């Protein structure tokens, strides 16, 4: 299985100055649940914005930099290398990788942040005409999660 995993706002904003424009604990819990034991694939900027691999899953970074070798990180150099990864593989970001992979994924796990943030990086446009709603779950609000959000699992038609 090849899946996208993304949090985007109402305008499909995903990033601002190599950070997430929002803090949402629930969505981190969502990601843990979903990806632990599996593989995450990310572009070099996405990785470098955190600088440390996520524990308890396979962290793969795509880059043209042939001297990239962070401990706990496996490296790939082409889009093609993705199809050679065994298991459930999550396209994890960022914008440029999402743009390359959106027409190739089986399904998408989208967290919709029901807000409008300033951004410089965006999830590619998509229409529901192409995607079946497998599930739509409204996120729960509290003191730690103050921003409305919806977990969408979308499967290609
Ligand atoms: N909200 C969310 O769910 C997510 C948001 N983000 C955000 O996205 C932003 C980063 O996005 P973006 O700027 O597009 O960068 P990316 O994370 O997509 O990384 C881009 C880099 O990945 C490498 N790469 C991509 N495609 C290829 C290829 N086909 N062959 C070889 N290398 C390739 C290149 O690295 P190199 O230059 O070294 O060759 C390229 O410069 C950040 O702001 C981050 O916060 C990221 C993930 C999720
Ligand atoms: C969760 C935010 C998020 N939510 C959703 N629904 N999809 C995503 N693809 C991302 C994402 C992402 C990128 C920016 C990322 C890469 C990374 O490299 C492994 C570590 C983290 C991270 C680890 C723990 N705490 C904060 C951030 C985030």
């Amino acid at each position: 299985t090849l899946s996208i995993l993304v949090a985007h706002d109402l305008q499909r904003v995903i990033g601002f100055e190599n950070q997430l424009p929002w803090h949402l604990p629930n969505d981190l819990k969502h990601v843990k649940k979903l990806s632990t034991g599996h593989t995450l694939v990310m572009g070099r900027k996405t990785f470098e914005s955190i600088g440390k691999p996520l524990p308890n899953r396979r962290n793969v970074v795509l880059t043209s930099d042939t001297s990239f070798n962070v401990e706990g990180v496996d490296v790939i150099h082409s889009i093609e290398d993705i199809y050679q990864l065994p298991g459930h593989v999550f396209i994890f970001g960022g914008q440029t990788l999402f743009e390359e992979m959106i027409d190739k994924v089986d399904d998408m796990y989208i967290t919709v942040i029901e807000g409008k943030f300033r951004g410089d990086t965006f999830f590619p446009p998509y229409t529901f005409e192409d995607w079946e709603v497998a599930s739509s779950v409204e996120g729960k609000l509290d003191e730690k999660n103050t921003i409305p959000h919806t977990f969408l699992h979308l499967i290609r038609k």
